[PDB]
């Protein structure tokens, strides 16, 4: 069974693995450590992008709005922001695309400023019925034992993402935009979607975090038209990076045994 298979993976890789596979409507299909906390150092950007789109939906923001910043605002991993910084700004749209598809840290910080900071994103999680996920600090500060700051659970994240991608909190327009952006993610070619058939439509947001953290949350649609979200959080400090991605792809190959192909 699923729980024994993931346990075997933990023991073989000296890793901690948390995973939830949920239906289109957020209902759990299989999981393993599904209600344990993991650091949410990058995957928070997915719900962050959705908050920004929902502000646009409500007329409180628009896509072409210029988010001003200078070199002091740069972070160590900010490939897009470093290219645009001489101009003085990134638009809302550029920052959303960069934070999602490149996991650009300065772009994510721009979007955090836009929405009112970590507390307003936490309020957004709560508003969507996610009682667990919380963001407290900005990049890269958000990345000790017992500290619940900047954490999610595999279940909370899968459920949240399922609501954003497949539910009705975003308009049809925004939901389409968010999905197309996630499909075009550039950082997830070796993670969850490497463990799924290539004919399935898949979009994802990855993360790489302290203590050997390598995470991915994806939506996918099988050739039968059946829609799912898979969250995978891993800590495998003895594995190399290519091996950590392969571990996530292995988890997805296990989880897909439980979906209608
Ligand atoms: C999440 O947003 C990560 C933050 C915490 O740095 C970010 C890092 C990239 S991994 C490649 C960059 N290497 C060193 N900093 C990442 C991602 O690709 O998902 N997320
Ligand atoms: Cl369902
Ligand atoms: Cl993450």
């Amino acid at each position: 069974d699923f729980e024994h298979a993931i346990s075997d993976l933990e023991a073989h890789n000296q890793a901690k693995i948390g995973v939830a596979l949920v239906s289109e409507n957020g209902n759990l299909i299989q999981g393993y450590r599904a209600n344990e906390r993991f650091a949410m150092c990058s995957t928070f950007k997915l719900p962050l992008a959705a908050l920004v789109l929902s502000r646009i939906d409500a007329g409180e923001e628009n896509p072409e709005r210029k988010l001003h910043y200078d070199s002091a605002f740069l972070e160590e991993y900010a490939p897009a922001a470093k290219r645009y910084v001489a101009t003085g700004y990134m638009t809302v749209t550029e920052a959303i695309q960069s934070a999602l598809q490149l996991s650009d840290n300065a772009a994510a910080n721009l979007l955090l400023k836009e929405v009112g900071g970590p507390p307003l994103l936490t309020k957004y999680f709560r508003s969507l019925g996610d009682k667990v996920s919380r963001l407290d600090r900005i990049e890269p500060t958000l990345n000790t034992p017992g500290d619940e700051r900047d954490t999610t659970t595999p279940m909370s994240m899968a459920q949240t993402v399922s609501k954003l991608i497949f539910g009705d909190t975003l308009t049809y327009k925004s939901k389409g935009q968010l999905r197309r952006l996630l499909i075009g993610n550039q950082t997830g070619d070796k993670t969850i979607r490497a463990g799924l058939p290539d004919s399935w439509v898949t979009g994802d947001k990855t993360g790489s975090c302290a203590n050997g953290g390598r995470n991915d949350v994806a939506f996918f649609i099988t050739t039968a038209g059946k829609k799912y979200v898979l969250s995978v959080y891993t800590n495998a400090p003895e594995l190399q990076g290519e091996e950590r991605a392969l571990l996530i792809a292995s988890v997805a190959k296990l989880a897909r045994q439980y979906v209608v192909h």
